[PDB]
Formats: C-alpha cells, structure tokens, sequence
C-alpha cells in the first residue's frame, strides 16, 4: 500500500517535544546540524525553551522544520520506506520539500528563518493579523470576508478541515468578520495571538523578499511527488517550486485540497510526521476513510511502520 508523509508547521511546537527521541543518533546529528546552521544550541531551545524563545517566529519556523526532519530521519534509520507523495502545511511544505530532496535541510535551516523573518516585517507592527472560524463552510467563509472587507482587507487564508478556516487581513477587517461570523451562526470566531496577516495580500513584501532569497538557492527537481499549498499542483520544475515559495507567503494555504489530491492519488495511508498532532486531526476531518498514524517518537514511529 502507498502512504503520504505531511509535515507540520509553526503552532504545532512545544517545550520537550523531541525528549523522547533524546537517545536516537539521528535525531542527536539533526539537532547538531541545525545548531551549526543557526548559530545557537536547537536541542536545548527546544528541550529547555522557555516557551517564549520557542515561540518566537524566527525560531519556530526554523524549529518545526527541525523536529519535523528529525522524525523524518529517524523513520529512515528505522528502515521505514519513502512515502509516495509528501505535503506541509505553510512551513511544513518546506520540511516536505526537503524530505523530497528538492532542498537540502542544511540549506533549508536559513531559508525558513529568513522566511520568518520577512513574513514578520512585511506590514507595519500593528496593521494586521488572522482567527480562526469554526463551524461555516468555505464559501460562507469567503461571503463573511468579501462583506467584513469594507472595513479593511480580510481573506479567507488556511483551508485547514471542513468547518475549519483561518482568516487573515486588516484588525479592522478581522474584528468585522468574526462579528459577522458570529451573526451567520458560527461556532466559533476569535483572532488568534498572532501579530501579522500571513497567507493574506498583505504580505507581498515577503513574497517579494524571499524572491530575491531563493533566486541564491539550489532547488532540484524532487525524488518523491510534492504537492504544493498554493496550487494544489505537483510540480517538478526547480523555478515553479520556489514560485510556488514565493506565492505561498501572501496566498492561501489549501490544505484540505492538498489532502483530498493525495487520497485521489489512491494513498488511503496518511502519517503525519513531526510533533503536535494537529495535522493527524485535520486528516480525521477531512476524510475518514484515509488510515492516520503518526511519527513523533519511537512508540509512534513503531505504530506507523506497522500502518
């Protein structure tokens, strides 16, 4: 049978989260790698935080691509097979990239903390943000942004299960549509701690940035199909995988899509790799007939490879 792998991005990360993994080497040479590549200790950040180190973007992003490959390599070093189709969510799309080899994790590791770097900047502090609506469909979604936009820009931008959306734009915008939510029968509808308006037109200053970033990076063309947030496309073109970068940034992240185009690819096996969980859940949401397992240590890496 033929499995997918999807990684996880930034919101999935907490403090200890590798420590059941602290004995394996390959987690061990990861963690060393990702030191050597930022400049500061990646294991004891994560082992230790404080949460508030942890959760700083420029460290998150950087960090869920490390914990995510580490589990990633360790599933190798187990003998676990490759997967036949990857994705990640915003982030992750990184991790399965490189999982892919289309990146190399060495080059990966400053990619992502530039990548944080000019999502964190692009719009003055302040402007913008994002929140979560739970209980209405897509295109209602949608219709509550396109009404809420009158008092500033507001999108519909992480497709994450049904009934599951995530918003991004102006306060204004944001505040407006989750009213507006809540009026058309929401179970939900509340901005999110977050302090810029990611995956929103907004952010075309990233974009822009990690243009110029990428155009200094080796992309090659991957061994195992990615499927890409942005499209929804596999693409096996180095130039189309960094646009396909590129637009991610500043464009909705079509996560359910991405997950129904690997169940039509006949996977029914779905194994989120890295920690958190959240992703295992979305699966579950999405569709039910897909079989979840998930890599996070080695109890789990276990269960996978029976899956």
């Amino acid at each position: 049978m033929k499995f997918a792998f999807v990684f996880p991005g930034q919101g999935s990360q907490s403090v200890g989260m590798l420590n059941a993994f602290a004995d394996v080497a390959v987690v061990r040479e990861t963690l060393d790698e990702a030191s050597d590549a930022l400049g500061q200790d990646i294991g004891k950040l994560i082992a230790d935080g404080p949460a508030d180190e942890l959760n700083l973007t420029t460290n998150t992003q950087p960090v869920m691509l490390t914990a995510a490959y580490a589990c990633y390599r360790a599933w190798q070093q187990a003998g676990g097979a490759q997967p036949s189709i990857v994705a990640g969510h915003s982030l992750g799309e990184y991790t399965a990239l490189v999982a892919a080899g289309a990146i190399a994790f060495r080059d990966a590791l400053p990619l992502v903390r530039f990548r944080a770097q000019a999502m964190q900047t692009a719009v003055p502090v302040g402007v913008g943000g994002m929140a979560a609506i739970l209980g209405l469909d897509d295109d209602t979604v949608r219709a509550v942004c396109a009404e809420a936009s009158a008092t500033g820009v507001v999108e519909a931008v992480n497709f994450n299960a049904p009934a599951q959306v995530v918003i991004a734009g102006t306060k204004a915008g944001i505040e407006k549509a989750c009213e507006i939510a809540k009026e058309k029968g929401a179970k939900r509808a509340l901005p999110l701690p977050v302090s810029a308006p990611f995956h929103s037109s907004l952010l075309k200053p990233a974009s822009d940035k990690l243009r110029e970033y990428l155009a200094g990076v080796d992309v090659k063309a991957p061994k195992i199909s990615v499927v890409n947030n942005i499209d929804v496309a596999v693409v096996s073109d180095p130039a189309a995988i960094k646009d396909a970068l590129v637009r991610q940034a500043a464009g909705p992240v079509r996560w359910v899509e991405c997950v129904q185009h690997i169940a039509r690819e006949g996977v029914t096996h779905v194994i989120e790799c890295g920690p958190g969980k959240v992703l295992a859940g979305l699966t579950k949401r999405i569709d039910g007939n897909l079989v979840g397992a998930s890599v996070f240590d080695p109890a789990s890496l276990d269960e996978a490879l029976k899956l």
